């Protein structure tokens, strides 16, 4: 008790008080005696020590009053006082009664000392007041607190620490308006007086802060309008007094806590608004602004009802001068515009954002002089005239648009203002162009978009906006910028296409969305980001979306290889796209021109030890040195001093083999030892690892765990392999290369010395170690070992199997068929099988077993019905190819593999493959597992150690991708948490069955192949009915697919194993479409006959076994739903069987949807007049003879078909009269019924009826007109009007009539001959019976004409077009009231484009045929004008009533457009030729006219006008070349107008001197320079001002928006002038006194020749295609023509041979093409040598190297694959060109005229200026080659010409021909006969010689030949060396 007390009178024994203060009297006074008198350090610890115990009554606090010693001293006991009342509380002493006044006391001197204790005794007093309730102290307390705080010397946290204390004790007391009263009276009373100085700045302001403090808490009273006169009497002090210029910061902010009070009863504004709008008076201060802006949005927070007009206006130029680097108030400026904007009275926003737009409209314009743009796109502009030049337009910009944001925000139910929406689209074309060069307003604008459509994005009030964001979503997706906008574009379009989904028919906008989704096509491969191919990818998983899908396989297709996630993305991607579409190419391409451009530089910079890491990992196992390290071993390089911004992924492996070959090639190879022992390390890598396929051995290259490094052993193969490839291509430094390479390189000192083609003639087992993993790899090989030993039988073996493993090339499988002459029947059979007829092809390699063996048929092979559709020991296991192509699908061999057993009892060898795999499948769950057990299956019972590791060689993971399926599809029945196992299993499997599509991609290839592919596809269908119960897809789906040929093995044979287990497993909907995978295998259909009844038995009904019944098992059944197709497909099948019994069904089956709704009834009918076509039926006329006469005969056929035809009275307006049957002809009769029954109900039904109408039509109309008919009906009215006298005279009357109407001022003539016979009025009957017998006589082409219109209405077109051009003008007469009633009223409408011949018809001798032709020209100008275009210009300025009416209707839309062409041809036409220096050629004639006057000058001056009037004929020439050159546009008066006047001054009056001078001084500047002509500055200078332009189509059927480039003299011929466009590039070429109008027919023939070739260009891989050439003429004598596209001459590689070879010769040009062959004809008139010509060609083919282009093609490609295209392309494109050349005019064939493009390997030609069969007319060395057959071209193919691929696609164009000539020889009909070529008694001979050519009758005019005896007598003439030699020295034929 006192000792401690004692004890405290050091800093360690005051702690202990606290403890000794819990457990006293004596202690209180001890705070008083001990913290008045010490220190700082032992103050403030006293007063915690009594604070909560004891006792603050009567001893604790009054000690406490007389502690005003000092100030300090009293600090630390006033405030335990008020902590002891806060700890107590009981209450004793806590805000009591007058005892407590001392601590108010107290507050009178607080104000003496810095305010420091009311920092305690104001924070604890109103906390005790309650209650106890006190307000007398806040009138006691504020007296200091804004009165003697107003000048304290800061005093400035003090005023933010009394303004809270008003808010406790002053939310009671509400009736304290008499504090505001007071005060406000003084505040008046010192406003009032007197004067401006410092006694009216601190006391006046000070008393403004009390309305900042008391009206905190007073907010409920009351309130009766009070406020109103209270801010009327605060107002009126500063406006009138100040006037000063003080501070206004508490005096501003004022009404903010007053005026915040109301809302909308009531306010002064009339006197608020000066006080707002005077105040903002620039510029102070930085700290003034804000309590000035602050303002104006509290009145705008009241402004809502009353409020208009200037108020509005002030903010032009008074508050945006805030809008600089003072950030103070940077945020505080942009919360008013955001106020004003959705608030309030929108007839004010008429005014706001009108000015905000014309601010925003107002400032790019100012940014237009530093770019020079567009000026300037306004529309809500008003006039604001402001000139800022500065870089203020970004910010004046981003403050609009982001003041803009709140129009755009929930919920704004109201659009009366000017569609901000249609803001960003209006303007869209000016500042998101350039806008570069901006850069940020589009990102700006980006934002400000997405945010307006994020709370509102699609709904279907405005319609269009929900389809106008795609259509400018692709306009700013893909004009390449920097990356800040993609971040933005692919999110927006990322969300947009999720809620497309999740609307409904939006897919079919179709503008929208068939443009939205070709810019996801470019934005999923650049650039390389990483973040963005995971935003589109992504973004197109979900659509698929209605249209296109072949862009995003070319785009997966070569993303799956980007190592990283992105490769996930793109699996997960092509996996559900879409099947059968892969399998159905543009970004491949890219890969390639990357390839070979990588080539060609040939850079020298790595490595010398770098690029032995790149061999290590191909030949042996070893890692990569760690990671994949391809893009650090790529950055490594490059280190300069190309590709592209991919880099991944073979774009590396490639560059890194050829750069490890570019290395290797030098001498000491640095990766290995010297080159004797680095080819003998290559050699043992090849050699013991061939014979490892017919063996079995163990090594480092297939025996790699653990996976992956199984999957990637195939990679190592691939990357020897064009290893290889590229090491030969280096290695032909010798010859040397072509231009690819310099010639390779220098090189030139041991790679000539040396000779490495030893080693790979002795190292040639790579056709074996190179087969497996890819096909044609070995191809390559082959045909270079092949064609060099000129053994056999094991190296022919290993040729046709590689091209077997193509799936395709059977066409070129058959040279070796023809190849026997070189020292057999096994590949005329091996060539049969793909050729996909699996079934048929069994018997042939069974045929070629005897006798050298047994039968090896056990049961049958079933021949009588499949013919509808040496002792080597080593072909026999080669035979083996049986198994692969029979059992497969129809595996029978489990009796005929014992027949191998006895086959093998009696020789040796005979071997076969695993027999495991065919014992498990199939349709047996149980026996299967123990199938499997025994083999490598270590199966998982219900990663990374799966199925096997050793051997696992490559391309037998397809047999192990196939058995896993088999044990999770088994578990899937043995067990129905539970199938958690499975998916672990099955999700790695995708890991390793993706492996075969990805090492498709090296180096490069196509979509092959497809057996593979389908695994995958089924795999993911696995893994996706695993999951579920398989609800809905995948199935998963395999429809059509019109690939066509795809064999079924392995895509539909492998693809309907897992679908029938699926089905079989019903413990949704997968019923209807197993049985589309079935009807799809049913019509095989080329020609699988054995696997086509297997489906038929699963479909309908199971069969046990039919030897050849089937008829009598399926015929004549009727079924129900579901879609009856399976029927029809049933019939096709007997066809292939018999003959008579399958049109029976057929026409059953006609009568079925008889009453039925589907339009099967159309392909039925349709499908069956082809086999009831020909021959041996004959039996129709009878059919209908007997049912004209009570039908009781003969066979149900008929009864069928005559009962199948009745049923047109029950269902193209009339039928069959009969007039036009058997009374005049068509004695059949039948076939046209059935094509017009067969028109329900609408494509391909309307063109039968057609070429059958229109053919019988045109075969009756001519014979008619030879003889005569008459019906009754049309005979008996002239026998009964013409009473009385006699009908004798009338019998031949009617001869006469019909005759004479049958002929066609020409039906004039059928009354000449009626009135000179009779001689009788009656004159009106004459011309009604003599057109109504000629009614049906004209009858059956009315009926084709309403076809033809059906089907153009309907949607080939251009036989139809034609047949309908050839018959309006041949006879208008009739049906001129179906033609002018159809050909007006939408024909088609229109048929653009080819065919555009009513241009050469409008010239038409007879009347009101062009009206409708104008009328016609008029609609296809007004719809689709980009279709057609130069149309009549080119005419109007050189029928001419047509021309005007045609160019008046084209130019009524968009005058600018077609003037800007106009004057584009103008200048075209005037830049020709220019025939300034060109008058030198009118006396280049003059060899024998112009010296004929001197004979005379001679002559009259020796004898002692006529001789100068002689030469009068050329004055008028001479005088019109001067007068057509009277104004380089400038200066062509001082280069070409030089000495034009002193040149004629005695020549023109009058030996003609001045004649050469002019013609000597102008050759030489042609000598001068190549390209003597300027730029488009010339003569012409307008095509270089129109540097814009709308669409033009430059030749074409869009890119001619500026200007080309420059144009060239081309000195090589005259006078090409060739010229770019450089269009939104494409090189043109003018062509001056040259007729070019023949060479567009030429190329319009070619298009109608490519057009029917689109019916079977499909896989047909190579696609028949011919080269066109867009030419355009340009009037008489002009034209232009397009130059060329990526393609190099044929004589190139040959001069540069020539080159070559000189300088090989030099290390011991001319060449020349016409001088060399004068340099050995000489030791030998016409002449006839002739008979030498024979020897001396022989002596110049055996100099020159066969394979100039051979070996061109293959080192112009990187890949083994991408040669073996091209070679396919070449062997297509040229047996195209050069069968259409045989059939015209094509000869003169030289070296430069022939192209061939190196990229895709096809052939285009120059123009043909000789066609038509014009080479026989010269006038030369006569020349009668077919085609070009040169000896570097025979070569080219892969073995020869006949019968190689070559020959076999050759016989295929005549059938196609053929089939339809007619198309082909009316186009010639409206070629020839022309107003304009010019070309009558020549055009027909050239018709007469197509027509005999098209039908065969070349030589002989009397026999028919076949399609391949032609083709065999136009290749024995074209290739033989005696029309080779007597061909021209220019055509280079030794070449």
């Amino acid at each position: 008790s006192a000792d401690p007390d004692n004890l405290k009178y050091s800093n360690s024994a005051v702690v202990s008080r606290q403890r000794h203060d819990d457990t006293h009297a004596d202690i209180q006074n001890d705070e008083k005696g001990g913290y008045s008198v010490n220190g700082g350090s032992g103050e403030n610890t006293y007063g915690r020590k009594s604070l909560g115990q004891e006792l603050r009554v009567n001893n604790v606090t009054s000690p406490e009053f007389t502690s005003v010693q000092h100030g300090s001293r009293a600090l630390a006991t006033k405030d335990m006082r008020k902590s002891q009342e806060r700890s107590m509380s009981y209450s004793d002493e806590s805000r009591l009664s007058n005892l407590l006044r001392r601590i108010t006391r107290e507050d009178d001197r607080d104000r003496r000392l810095a305010t420091v204790k009311q920092l305690k005794e104001f924070i604890q007093q109103p906390e005790n007041k309650l209650v106890l309730v006190k307000q007398l102290d806040n009138i006691l307390a504020a007296v200091h607190d804004v009165l003697n705080e107003s000048s304290k010397l800061l005093q400035e946290l003090r005023q933010e620490g009394a303004c809270c204390l008003g808010l406790l004790c002053a939310s009671l007391s509400y009736e304290a308006e008499k504090i505001f009263k007071w005060i406000f009276s003084k505040f008046s009373s010192s406003a009032k007086d007197e004067v401006k100085l410092l006694y009216l700045c601190a006391t006046y302001k000070a008393l403004e802060t009390v309305g900042e403090k008391k009206a905190f808490s007073s907010v409920m009273q009351l309130v009766m309008t009070s406020l109103q006169s209270i801010l009327e009497n605060v107002d009126t002090p500063e406006l009138l007094c100040k006037c000063v210029k003080c501070i206004l910061l508490v005096a501003r902010c004022y009404p903010h806590i007053f005026s915040t009070n109301f809302r909308d009863t009531v306010d002064i504004l009339v006197g608020w608004h000066i006080d707002h709008t005077q105040k903002p008076s620039l510029t102070q201060q930085v700290s003034g602004w804000l309590q000035s802006l602050e303002p104006f949005w509290v009145a705008d927070l009241a402004f809502s009802t009353t409020l208009l007009g200037q108020f509005l206006e002030d903010m032009e130029a008074y508050a945006e001068d805030l809008s600089h680097v003072a950030s103070g108030e940077s945020v505080d400026e942009d919360v008013p515009p955001p106020s004003v904007s959705l608030p309030k009275l929108a007839a004010l926003l008429r005014v706001f954002s009108t000015v905000v737009r014309s601010i925003g409209e107002r400032f790019s314009p100012i940014r237009g002089p530093p770019i020079t743009e567009a000026y300037v796109t306004d529309v809500l502009y008003r006039v604001m005239r402001c000139v800022t030049a500065a870089n203020q337009v970004f910010f004046s910009e981003a403050v609009l648009t982001a003041a803009n944001e709140c129009v755009g925000v929930l919920l704004g139910s109201l659009d009366p203002s000017m569609t901000i929406h249609c803001d960003m689209v209006i303007t869209y074309g000016l500042d998101q162009l350039e806008n570069c060069q901006t850069c940020g307003t589009d990102y700006i604008i980006s934002v400000l978009n997405l945010l307006t459509l994020i709370v509102e994005q699609i709904n279907t009030v405005v319609a269009v906006a929900h389809a106008v964001y795609q259509a400018v979503l692709s306009l700013k997706n893909i004009p390449v910028l920097e990356t800040a906008y993609k971040l933005i574009l692919g999110e927006m379009t990322c969300a947009l296409n999720n809620l497309l989904h999740s609307a409904f028919k939006n897919h079919v906008f179709n503008v929208d969305n068939a443009k939205f989704v070709v810019i996801f096509d470019l934005s999923a491969l650049t650039t390389i980001g990483n973040a963005k191919n995971s935003l589109i990818g992504m973004w197109a998983l979900s659509p698929t979306v209605f249209a296109l899908l072949s862009k995003n396989l070319m785009i997966v297709h070569s993303d799956l290889a980007v190592h990283f996630p992105a490769i996930q993305y793109a699996v997960l991607y092509t996996l559900y796209s879409h099947c059968t579409r892969h399998d159905h190419n543009l970004l491949g391409i890219l890969l390639k021109k990357d390839n070979l451009n990588q080539d060609t530089r040939k850079l020298l910079m790595t490595w010398a030890l770098e690029a032995a890491v790149l061999m290590k990992k191909s030949e042996t196992y070893a890692p990569l040195f760690k990671f994949c390290k391809g893009l650090l071993a790529n950055t490594l390089v490059e280190d300069v001093n190309v590709c592209r911004v991919q880099l991944v992924h073979s774009g590396t492996r490639i560059r890194q083999a050829f750069g490890k070959l570019l290395k290797s090639i030098p001498l000491d190879v640095v990766l290995s030892n010297n080159n004797h022992t680095e080819i003998q390390e290559i050699s043992l890598a090849l050699r013991s690892h061939m014979s490892k396929a017919p063996s079995n051995t163990f090594h480092p290259q297939d025996f790699s765990d653990v996976i992956s490094f199984i999957l990637y052993g195939n990679s190592h193969r691939t990357g020897k392999d064009n290893w290889l490839e590229r090491l030969f291509y280096s290695c032909q430094r010798l010859d040397k290369r072509d231009q690819s390479t310099i010639p390779r390189n220098l090189l030139k000192t041991d790679a000539v010395l040396w000779q490495w083609a030893i080693w790979e003639a002795a190292q040639f087992t790579v056709l074996s170690k190179l087969r497996t993993p890819l096909g044609r790899a070995q191809d390559t090989f082959q045909t270079i070992e092949g064609i060099i030993r000129s053994d056999e039988g094991h190296g022919n073996n290993q040729l046709r199997l590689v091209l077997l493993l193509q799936y395709l090339e059977n066409l070129e499988k058959l040279m070796y068929n023809a190849y026997e002459g070189c020292a057999p029947k096994v590949i005329r059979t091996f060539f049969y099988t793909n050729r996909q007829t699996c079934q048929d092809w069994l018997t042939r390699i069974r045929l070629s077993i005897m006798r050298v063996g047994l039968l090896a048929g056990q049961p049958a092979v079933t021949v009588r019905h499949g013919f509808d559709l040496l002792e080597v020991t080593i072909m026999m296991v080669v035979e083996a190819l049986c198994e692969l192509h029979c059992p497969e699908a129809i595996q029978g061999i489990a009796v005929w593999s014992s027949s191998i057993v006895g086959k093998n009892l009696l020789w040796i060898n005979s071997v076969a493959q695993q027999a495991e795999g065919r014992f498990e499948k199939a349709s047996v769950e149980y026996q299967e597992h123990l199938c499997a057990m025994t083999g490598v299956d270590c199966c998982i019972s219900s990663v990374i150690n799966y199925l096997g590791n050793k051997a696992c060689e490559c391309y037998i993971s397809i047999a192990d991708w196939a058995a896993v399926q088999e044990w999770q599809n088994a578990i899937h029945d043995l067990k129905k948490p539970d199938p958690r196992e499975l998916q672990k299993s099955i999700e790695v499997q995708l890991l390793r069955s993706s492996v075969c599509l990805a090492t498709a991609l090296n180096p490069i290839e196509q979509d092959q192949k497809w057996q593979s592919i389908t695994e995958n596809v089924v795999k993911y269908l696995k893994q996706t009915s695993r999951i579920a119960i398989g609800p809905l897809r995948l199935s998963t789906l395999t429809v059509s697919q019109s690939l066509p040929v795809l064999s079924t093995l392995q895509l539909y044979c492998s693809s309907a194993l897992e679908n029938t287990v699926s089905n079989r497993l019903s413990t949704a909907l997968r019923y209807t479409m197993y049985q589309n995978q079935l009807l799809e295998k049913i019509k095989e259909q080329t020609v699988p006959i054995r696997s086509h009844l297997m489906e038929l038995g699963l479909t309908a009904a199971k069969f046990a076994r039919k030897r050849g019944n089937v008829s009598l098992a399926t015929r004549l059944l009727a079924q129900c739903s579901e879609v009856q197709l399976g029927k029809t497909t049933t019939a096709q099948d007997l066809v292939q069987h018999f003959k008579k019994l399958s049109t029976q069904g057929q026409v059953d089956e006609k009568w079925g949807p008889e009453l039925d709704i589907e339009k099967t009834k159309l392909l039925y009918t349709a499908g069956q007049s082809t086999h009831a076509m020909e021959m041996l039926s004959s039996c129709a006329i009878s059919f209908c003879k007997s049912v004209k006469a009570e039908y009781a005969v003969a066979k149900s056929i008929l009864t069928l078909a005559k009962w199948i035809q009745a049923e047109w009275k029950e269902i193209p307006r009339i039928e069959s009269e009969s007039t036009v049957h058997i009374g005049v002809g068509e004695p059949d009769f039948i076939l046209g019924q059935l094509y017009h029954l067969s028109s329900v109900q609408a494509a391909k039904s309307w063109a039968a009826l057609a070429s059958w109408a229109y053919r019988w039509g045109r075969k009756v109309v001519d014979n008619a007109s030879q003889g005569e008919g008459v019906r009754l009906l049309p005979r008996e009215k002239s026998e009964v009007q013409n009473l009385l006298p006699d009908t004798i005279t009338e019998e031949e009357k009617e001869r006469i009539y019909g005759i004479l109407g049958q002929a066609v001022e020409d039906d004039m003539v059928d009354v000449i001959w009626r009135q000179l016979i009779s001689s009788c009025t009656e004159g009106v009957i004459k011309v009604w019976r003599k057109v109504v017998d000629r009614i049906f006589s004209l009858y059956k082409l009315s009926c084709s004409a309403y076809f033809t219109f059906l089907k153009l209405n309907a949607g080939m077109i251009v036989m139809a077009t034609l047949r309908l051009l050839r018959l309006l003008v041949k006879h208008a007469g009739e049906l001129r009231q179906y033609l002018e009633h159809g050909l007006e009223t939408t024909p088609t409408a229109p048929w653009r484009g080819i065919i555009p011949q009513l241009f050469s018809r409008l010239n038409h001798p007879e009347v009101y045929v062009r009206q409708s032709i104008c009328n016609l020209l008029c609609r296809v100008a007004q719809d689709s004008p980009h279709l057609i275009l130069y149309p009549a210009i080119v005419g109007t300025i050189s029928m001419q009533d047509c021309y005007s009416k045609i160019v008046d209707k084209l130019s009524s839309a968009n005058p600018t457009m077609v003037l800007q062409v106009q004057m584009l041809v103008a200048e075209l036409r005037r830049v020709t030729v220019l025939w300034d220096e060109l008058w030198l050629g009118v006396l280049l004639q003059q060899h024998m006219y112009v010296l004929r006057r001197i004979q005379q000058l001679e002559d009259e001056v020796k004898r002692v006008e006529k001789h100068t009037a002689l030469m009068k004929p050329i004055v008028f020439a001479l005088e019109h070349v001067r007068s057509i050159t009277a104004a380089e546009k400038w200066f062509q008066d001082n280069y070409g107008d030089a000495i034009e006047n002193a040149l004629e001054k005695l020549k023109t009056p009058l030996s003609w001197i001045p004649f050469k001078e002019i013609m000597l001084s102008l050759q030489q500047r042609a000598q001068k320079r190549a390209s003597y002509i300027l730029r488009l500055e010339e003569i012409s200078p307008w095509l270089a001002a129109m540097t814009n332009t709308e669409i033009a189509l430059p030749g074409e059927v869009v890119t001619i928006h500026s200007v080309g480039g420059t144009i060239t003299i081309l000195p090589t011929k005259t006078k090409p002038k060739k010229l770019l466009f450089l269009g939104s590039s494409y090189p043109y070429l003018f062509k001056g006194l040259e007729d070019l109008h023949l060479d567009e027919r030429i190329m319009q023939f070619l298009s109608i020749v490519n057009t029917m070739f689109a019916t079977i260009n499909r896989q047909e891989t190579p696609r028949f295609h011919a080269r066109h050439y867009s030419v355009t003429p340009l009037g008489t004598r002009s034209g232009l023509i397009q130059w060329v596209d990526g393609a190099t001459p044929l004589f190139g590689l040959y001069k540069r041979w020539q080159q070559r070879e000189a300088a090989l010769q030099a290390q011991k040009i001319v060449p020349r093409p016409s001088e060399l062959y004068y340099s050995k004809i000489g030791p030998a008139r016409r002449d006839w040598p002739l008979h030498v010509m024979k020897a001396v060609l022989e002596e110049l083919m055996e100099a020159t190297p066969p394979n100039l282009l051979a070996k061109e093609l293959w080192s112009s490609c990187t890949t083994p694959d991408e040669w073996w295209r091209v070679t396919q392309s070449y062997a297509r494109s040229t047996a195209v060109m050069s069968m259409v050349g045989y059939i015209i005019g094509l000869g003169d064939r030289h070296l430069d005229n022939v192209l061939i493009d190196m990229t895709t390997g096809e052939v285009v030609h120059i123009d043909y200026n000789v066609c038509f069969e014009k080479g026989k007319s010269l006038r030369v060395p006569e020349k009668v080659p077919f085609r070009m057959t040169q000896n570097i071209e025979t070569a080219l193919g892969v073995t020869g010409v006949e019968g190689v691929f070559r020959l076999s696609c050759e016989q295929v164009l005549h059938i196609m021909r053929r089939g339809r000539e007619t198309l082909l020889t009316l186009l010639e009909a409206f070629v020839y006969d022309p107003l304009v070529d010019w070309t009558n008694s020549y055009a027909v001979s050239v018709w007469k010689r197509v027509k005999a050519k098209l039908e065969g009758r070349d030589v002989d005019p009397n026999r028919r030949m076949s399609v391949a005896e032609q083709v065999d007598y136009v290749i024995k003439e074209a290739t033989n060396l005696d029309n080779l030699a007597q061909l021209y020295e220019g055509w280079t034929a030794w070449v």
